[PDB]
This record gives C-alpha cells, sequence and structure tokens, in this order.
C-alpha cells in the first residue's frame, strides 16, 4: 500500500559504508520522470556525484554555510533545531555512497514546483528500494552550484544524500490531516 | 511496482459526476501528509470545495482569468497550449465532484518546495484509489483565495479537481530522464 511507503520512509542522515548499486538510483529517477510537469516539461536534471573529493568539497562548502547560520539563527528555528540536536556539521555530504543534486530548469513554468513533486516521487521511490535519504537544502546553494559546474539555465534545488539506511533515528510525529470544507 | 503507478498515471481533466467517497480522498491526504518537510512543519493545508455555486465561481474567475491568459500568452507555452488544442474553458472546475485547494503555511520554512512535495504523494496516492486528478494552476491565485477566505497566513498553491476519471486522454510522452555523474 502507498499509505505504508509514505508512513515508514523517514528522515536517514547515516548511511552505510557500503554502496548501492546504481540502478536503485537511477530506477528512482525513472519513476521521478514519470512525475506530471508544467507543460510536460520534465524540468528536473539529476547529477549522481560519488567522487570523494568532490563530496568532500561539497560538504566543506555546506558545512562553513551551516556555521554561519547556527551562529545567527533565532526564535523558532533554533529551538526546533536545538531540541533535535542539529548542528552544522554535515558528514553525511562526505560519507553518502551518493549524492543526488537535483536541479530544476529555469526556463520552465512552474519548474520548481514541479520538480520538488517529482522529489516526492523519488523519495518514495529510494523508500520502495530499501534507500535511505534526506532533502538537504544548504544556506548558499550558488557555491554548491559553482562546485559541479551547473550550467545557468539549471537551479539546484536540493541535495539527496543516498545510500543504505544506517540506524535511523525515528521518525518524528505527523500530525491528523484536518481538512475544511468549501471555505475558511 | 511503485513504477508503475508513476507510469501509468496521467492527467484528469475529464470527471464523471459521480461522488467518489470522502474517505478516497481523504486516503490522499493522509499518505500526502507523511511526507517530509522542511522543519518537519507540514505546512500543507487543505480546503475540499464540493458546493456547487461555489465551485461555478472558481470556476467562471479562473476562466476568466484563462481568458486573457490566452489572449496574451506567447513563446513556448503558447506553443504547447496551440498544439494540445488547450482553450480558457474549464469545465472540469464544474464537473468535478471535488475540487482540493491545496495552500501552503507561508512562515514555515521550505514551505513552498514541502507542499509540492506532498502533492507528489498525493497524486500517486489519488491513482492508487482509482481517481483523477489535475495540479490546475490559474493565471490569477488572489481572487480565487479571496473566494474562500483564504487567512493570510496561506498560499494557494493548486486546484486539484478530483474524481473519477471519465476516458481522460493519453499520457504524454517522457524524455528519457536525464542524469549527469560529478559535474557538468
Ligand atoms: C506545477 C504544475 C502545474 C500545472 N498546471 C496546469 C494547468 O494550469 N492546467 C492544466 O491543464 N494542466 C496543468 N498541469 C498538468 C500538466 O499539463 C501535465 O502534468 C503534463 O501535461 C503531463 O501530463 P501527463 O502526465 O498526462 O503526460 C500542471 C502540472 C504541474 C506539475
Ligand atoms: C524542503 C525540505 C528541506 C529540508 N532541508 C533539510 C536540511 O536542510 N537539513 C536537514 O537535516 N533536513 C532537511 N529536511 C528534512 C526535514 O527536516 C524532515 O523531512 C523532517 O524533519 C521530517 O522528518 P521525518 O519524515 O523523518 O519525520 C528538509 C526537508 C524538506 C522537505
Ligand atoms: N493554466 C492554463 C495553461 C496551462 C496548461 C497546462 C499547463 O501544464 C500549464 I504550466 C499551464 C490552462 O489550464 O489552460
Ligand atoms: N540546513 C540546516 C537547517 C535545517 C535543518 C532541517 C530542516 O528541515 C531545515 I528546512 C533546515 C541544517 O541542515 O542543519
Ligand atoms: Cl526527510
Ligand atoms: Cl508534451
Ligand atoms: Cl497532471
Ligand atoms: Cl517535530
Ligand atoms: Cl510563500
Ligand atoms: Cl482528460
Amino acid at each position: 500500500m502507498l499509505y505504508d511507503l509514505a508512513k515508514k520512509r523517514k528522515t536517514v542522515r547515516r548511511f552505510k559504508k557500503e554502496k548501492p548499486p546504481l540502478e536503485d538510483l537511477i530506477y528512482s529517477l525513472k519513476v521521478a520522470n514519470e512525475a506530471p510537469s508544467g507543460m510536460n516539461a520534465q524540468p528536473w536534471r539529476f547529477l549522481i556525484v560519488e567522487d570523494e573529493k568532490l563530496k568532500g568539497q561539497i560538504r566543506r562548502v555546506c558545512e562553513r554555510s551551516e556555521k554561519t547560520f547556527y551562529e545567527n539563527v533565532r526564535g523558532r528555528l533554533k529551538e526546533w533545531l536545538d531540541e533535535k540536536r542539529f548542528t552544522w556539521r554535515k558528514p553525511f555530504l562526505k560519507e553518502a555512497p551518493y549524492l543526488l543534486l537535483v536541479f530544476s530548469e529555469k526556463s520552465a513554468p512552474y519548474s520548481r514546483e514541479s520538480v520538488w513533486l517529482a522529489v516526492g516521487y523519488l523519495l518514495l521511490a529510494l523508500e520502495e528500494k530499501g534507500l535511505g535519504s534526506v532533502p538537504y537544502t544548504p544556506p548558499d546553494f550558488r557555491e554548491v552550484e559553482k562546485l559541479v559546474n551547473t550550467p545557468s539555465e539549471l537551479r539546484l534545488e536540493v541535495i539527496l544524500p543516498v545510500g543504505y539506511p544506517d540506524d535511523p533515528k525515528p521518525k518524528y510525529p505527523r500530525n491528523e490531516v484536518i481538512v475544511r470544507y468549501n471555505t475558511f
């Protein structure tokens, strides 16, 4: 049942050392590629980063940006990150066997909406295949974009470390859906 | 496999009048609600429109805005709309038994990304239940927002007509997924 896949999927920020077969990632990209999109533009592009030096570069730029973010963060965001024990450290950016970078085509109508919709598909497909992921959004996308020679027509949306999950922390709660009818 | 569900799912712009059980629609919201989100804020909000008067108001406000849009659109979207023989009339906004209005909580971090990801889950769940949908995005959400007394805290992201498909048109093609390694 799809609800079972969705309910069981949780963030994974800690991965096994072993590298999953690329076929599993490709499968999940093929699932995502079946998603709808504005104008059927299919505005998602994928970059699979496996090179260890490059992952380390990405980790370093993101951690340097997170350090500044964590120094400055305030209020609700700070409290949430503190209560979940987040810090600027992002070891998974180096340790995950794959970094799946997801880009949107700037010129496509509803490109960013469509790519995030497709990311929904992608995440469920990774769960189906027994892989873990976290949608990681660093403070400064441009620095990561430059590291991988991103063309001007593309926009990095999210970094998805992918790998075999390793002793994940539990899924956070979900409040029940409360619907409204006709009008607020 | 999830791939088969994703491959099968296509736009539905032709609906039966027959009303699906509410639980079939609620199921899809329950699946979507299991999705990840920025800071686990669960920033989606659902408004189920069924009242025929209100559906008509929404339809006419959207059609007016579309008619102006179709008079003025140019470039690639105009070319695609023309070759698909799209027009500004939106009968599915009356014919669908449900208009599911999906909102994002503006104050939540990565609210829009998170809601569109959940919409990806939602569309797959609707397909699992044999329901059809189209992510309808009219040119002027503000007028629709006002019609349903949207609070200032929420942004209407998409109108999802939901119903039983009435022999919908075939799925459009998909280019092969575009996957690169390490750098562009
Ligand atoms: C973000 C987004 C916005 C969309 N907006 C509209 C819309 O305003 N009107 C419409 O008829 N279809 C809309 N669609 C549906 C697309 O036209 C459709 O997903 C695309 O043609 C692929 O259809 P297929 O899956 O049947 O091949 C939208 C889809 C997405 C993802
Ligand atoms: C748009 C978006 C951005 C996210 N950004 C980050 C991030 O920058 N760092 C991180 O650790 N997790 C990030 N997450 C993961 C969320 O914190 C996670 O989905 C949420 O805590 C719920 O986790 P659960 O499904 O395991 O309960 C992001 C999630 C989404 C949807
Ligand atoms: N909203 C208009 C035009 C339109 C149509 C399809 C589509 O994928 C996109 I993005 C826009 C209409 O519904 O006709
Ligand atoms: N990017 C920072 C903060 C962060 C964390 C979780 C999250 O859901 C969101 I949105 C932001 C970090 O990765 O620590
Ligand atoms: Cl997550
Ligand atoms: Cl097409
Ligand atoms: Cl669609
Ligand atoms: Cl939480
Ligand atoms: Cl917003
Ligand atoms: Cl149709």
